[PDB]
């Protein structure tokens, strides 16, 4: 009953997302987007959750974690529970799946989570294709004289485009209502793929804010008592 939204910055056409434990670029504009979307709420009395695997958590600079003004969840199999406060702004979980069910209980959450953002990394994302309702994917492309950075971690585009369709026509309406975006929506061919979303350029790169949504599903079974 609260939306689960995967959120990621990926380099086309392989959807590379990391190299040696870090992000393969540093794009202040893309960071600001991620910051604002995961922070901001339509309802001022709620926060969002950001869920991340242990290795992602360890890569965030120390002064910047836990990410402010959001409920942070870190998942490690060597942690104790489903969902345990360990510090102000910090929960530990030994289970991606059980922590989401725990987060969804209106009794625990008092209907004061707006959305649950899954913020990485590779392993966490692999596991989120059948959990997320939507994906917010920043599609990044090096400009013509930009060197393609090396990378070692990938979003599963196959499984992506299996389960979700490109709903970037609704991206603007989907974002919290006070975010402001520099570009208008824009369909552009790039190395044999349709790239649709909201353009920016920074450093050696062009990127598009896009939204993917779950495809429609046939009615095979509903559970009856
Ligand atoms: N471009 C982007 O938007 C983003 C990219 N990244 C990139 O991703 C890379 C990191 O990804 P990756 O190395 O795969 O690591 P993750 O951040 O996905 O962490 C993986 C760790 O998470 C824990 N974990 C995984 N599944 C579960 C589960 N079901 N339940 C409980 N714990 C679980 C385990 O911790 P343990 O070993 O402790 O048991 C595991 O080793 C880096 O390069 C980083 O820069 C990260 C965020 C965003
Ligand atoms: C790997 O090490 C990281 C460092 C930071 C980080 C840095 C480098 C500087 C200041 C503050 C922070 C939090 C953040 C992240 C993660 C949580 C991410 C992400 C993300 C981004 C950036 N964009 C889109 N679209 N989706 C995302 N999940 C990882």
């Amino acid at each position: 009953k609260v939306p689960v939204v995967g959120i990621v910055a990926a380099l086309l056409p392989e959807m590379g997302i990391g190299f040696q434990g870090n992000l393969p670029w540093r794009l202040a504009k893309e960071m600001k987007y991620f910051r604002e979307v995961t922070t901001l709420t339509n309802d001022n009395s709620k926060q969002n959750v950001v869920i991340m695997g242990r290795k992602t958590w360890e890569s965030i600079p120390q002064k910047f974690r836990p990410l402010p003004k959001r409920i942070n969840v870190v998942v490690s199999r060597s942690f104790d529970g489903e969902l345990r406060k360990v510090e102000d702004g910090i929960y530990h979980s030994n289970s991606l799946r059980n922590c989401l069910t725990a987060l969804q209980s209106s009794l625990a959450n008092e209907n004061k989570i707006e959305r649950i953002y899954i913020i990485g990394g590779g392993e966490i994302y692999r596991q989120s294709m059948d959990l997320a309702d939507h994906w917010l994917i920043t599609k990044i492309m090096p400009l013509p004289e930009t060197t393609i950075p090396q990378m070692d971690t990938f979003l599963q585009k196959q499984e992506l485009e299996q389960r979700f369709y490109d709903n970037s026509d609704k991206l603007v309406d989907f974002l919290p209502s006070s975010i402001q975006l520099e570009g208008r929506l824009t369909s552009q061919e790039w190395n044999g793929e349709l790239v649709k979303g909201l353009p920016v350029q920074e450093k050696g790169y062009q990127f598009y804010f896009t939204l993917y949504t779950k495809k429609l599903e046939h009615h095979h079974h509903h559970h009856h008592h």
